[PDB]
């Protein structure tokens, strides 16, 4: 499956997930994510949820 625009709830799985596995390990965190891959949620994270 291939998803468009983030939505809340995504957002906040990536947030708990990143606290088990860290900012890291991007391609098991994805597999928890249904129509998104490692990149993306890599991107997800240091562009818009954990900002420099
Ligand atoms: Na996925």
């Amino acid at each position: 499956l291939i998803k468009g625009p983030w939505t809340k709830e995504e957002d906040q799985r990536v947030i708990k997930l990143v606290q088990k596995y860290g900012p890291k390990r991007w391609s098991v965190i994805a597999k928890h994510l249904k129509g998104r891959i490692g990149k993306q949620c890599r991107e997800r994270w240091h562009n818009h949820l954990n900002p420099e």
